[PDB]
């Protein structure tokens, strides 16, 4: 689990995104496992806007936050894992690192701020969603 707060939205991975997140709904997008949800409170995060291909990121089924380099974003064939289907993923961007289905939403951060969120594990490398094309987080 995991969300990036950034002013009045809440960004989550669209698999774990909740009914209230639902009938909050501001954008989701399936290619990308993301969506955003409407906040009433205004959040604390900060967006990365960059092209950093290094960072940290947490991993909550070690409870350890790990210096990573990832790949740029792109489109990237998700293998079957235990828990859910093969698929296709836009936007994604892959490190050397451990991941569990509940590390989904650990934040991957930057000197710039949050890069993105755990989205896709299970099979050796560790799958960031990528936010810092989300320019509209950082206004309205
Ligand atoms: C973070 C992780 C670890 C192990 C399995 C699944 C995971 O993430 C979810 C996922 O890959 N999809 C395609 C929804
Ligand atoms: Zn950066």
């Amino acid at each position: 689990s995991g969300a990036i707060y950034v002013g009045n939205y809440r960004v989550v991975n669209r698999h774990l995104a909740t009914h209230n997140d639902w009938a909050n709904l501001v954008w989701e997008d399936s290619s990308r496992d993301l969506l955003v949800s409407s906040t009433t409170a205004q959040g604390c995060d900060t967006i990365a806007r960059c092209d950093c291909q290094t960072g940290v990121y947490y991993c909550s089924s070690r409870r350890k936050h790990y210096p990573v380099s990832f790949s740029k974003p792109s489109l990237i064939f998700v293998e079957a894992s235990e828990y859910y289907p093969a698929r296709y993923q836009s936007h994604l961007m892959l490190a050397v690192g451990h991941s569990e289905p509940g590390d989904c939403g650990g934040i991957l951060r930057c000197q710039h701020g949050v890069v993105g969120i755990v989205s896709t594990g299970g099979n050796g490398l560790v799958g960031f969603a990528d936010v810092r094309d989300l320019l509209w987080l950082d206004e309205e």
